[PDB]
């Protein structure tokens, strides 16, 4: 093909002459995206250029754990490929990485911001998420970082996870084992992620908006009562768990008189979602069964992934090894089917 230079986000762009238009649409995790027009198909497409993806063996190992993950993405709420491209005509010219979804409008702020969402809309927005971490979870593949800026949303609600499995950052969102440095965690740390999105939905304002991790944690302590004592098991910090320990105790709130007017429904899966003990939090799994989202639940459209192999993450190679493996996955990629989906 030939590729045809454009500065975008002041630096030069490499791509196909098949996509056009290319116009700026924020950053990604370790990457700048610009939308485009897929003359091929018709299709509009967002392509991410990642930042100088072979600066370090940071970069490099980061750069090829993010083209495996999106090459094995292959569900309809996480986000996948339709292309992977570098200018590059060999391993030795090659420095720059392009990768290829199906364009997103917003993000979820762009939803909740200027509109009180429907119970009913509510429902679907959820829904989509935890079908998207079932697909992930069951690939042992954790987000650990949800929140709305991380979930991408066309203009009919449609929605994507992405920038799973990798400034200040936004930790109002994050769960209470992740901010802190507990030391271990299981999957359900984005349950805890997906209760405190679904509370904004509901409210219109954020459930922990905290201005510390302090603050943070005596915001969600307020809400969910003090711990046991078998919590602290899970904190190594003798100072953290001696100011927890410390604190007056407080009791759980009952949640239907926290989200006045909202469906009973709603409060009863916040209650499963929103709870400190990571081992009795609910699933994404058992979420999509839980009668909420009984208009949505389909069980023969909820798909496990495939099995997924993250052998390499243990291992420590050379950047030009990552380099070799990154070109690899490149030269290989195969694109989907344009239609991959059939009436039920
Ligand atoms: N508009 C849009 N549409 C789809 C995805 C993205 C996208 C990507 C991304 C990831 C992989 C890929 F192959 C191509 C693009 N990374 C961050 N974003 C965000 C850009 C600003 N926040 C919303 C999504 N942006
Ligand atoms: O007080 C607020 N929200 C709130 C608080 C508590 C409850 C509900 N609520 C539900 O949970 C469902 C409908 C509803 O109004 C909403 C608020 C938002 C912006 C400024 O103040
Ligand atoms: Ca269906
Ligand atoms: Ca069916
Ligand atoms: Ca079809």
């Amino acid at each position: 093909p030939t590729f045809y230079r454009q500065e975008l986000n002041k630096t030069i762009w490499e791509v196909p002459e098949r996509y056009q238009n290319l116009s700026p649409v924020g950053s990604g995790a370790y990457g700048s995206v610009c939308a485009a027009f897929d003359t091929k198909t018709g299709h509009r497409v967002a392509v991410k250029k990642l930042s100088r993806p072979f600066q370090s063996i940071i970069h490099a190992k980061r750069t090829y754990r993010e083209l495996r993950l999106l090459k094995h993405m292959k569900h309809e709420n996480v986000i996948g490929l339709l292309d992977v491209f570098t200018p590059a005509r060999s391993l030795e010219e090659f420095n720059d990485v392009y990768l290829v979804t199906h364009l997103m409008g917003a993000d979820l702020n762009n939803i909740v911001k200027c509109q009180k969402l429907t119970d009913d809309h509510v429902q679907f927005l959820i829904y989509q998420i935890l079908r998207g971490l079932k697909y992930i979870h069951s690939a042992d593949i954790i987000h650990r970082d949800l929140k709305p800026s991380n979930l991408a949303v066309n203009e009919d609600s449609e929605l994507k996870i992405l920038d799973f499995g990798l400034y200040v950052a936004t930790r109002w969102y994050r769960a209470p084992e992740i901010m802190l440095n507990w030391m271990h965690y299981n999957q359900t740390v984005d349950i805890w992620s997906v209760g405190c999105i679904m509370a904004e939905l509901l409210t219109g304002r954020t459930l922990f908006p905290g201005t510390d991790h302090i603050d943070q944690l005596k915001l969600i302590l307020r809400l969910v009562g003090t711990p046991g004592a078998e919590l602290l098991k899970k904190i190594s910090s003798e100072s953290a768990r001696n100011y927890i320990q410390s604190l007056a105790q407080m009791p759980k709130m009952n949640f239907a008189n926290v989200f006045i007017g909202a469906n009973p429904l709603a409060v009863d899966l916040l209650e499963k979602m929103l709870v400190l003990d990571s081992d009795k939090r609910i699933t994404a799994a058992q979420a999509l069964a839980h009668a909420y989202f009984a208009q949505y639940h389909d069980p023969d459209d909820e798909p496990v992934a495939d099995p997924y192999d993250q052998s390499f993450e243990s291992r420590d190679l050379l950047i030009d090894e990552w380099k070799s493996l990154t070109y690899d996955e490149v030269i290989s990629f195969v694109p989907p089917p344009l239609d991959q989906e059939e009436m039920e």
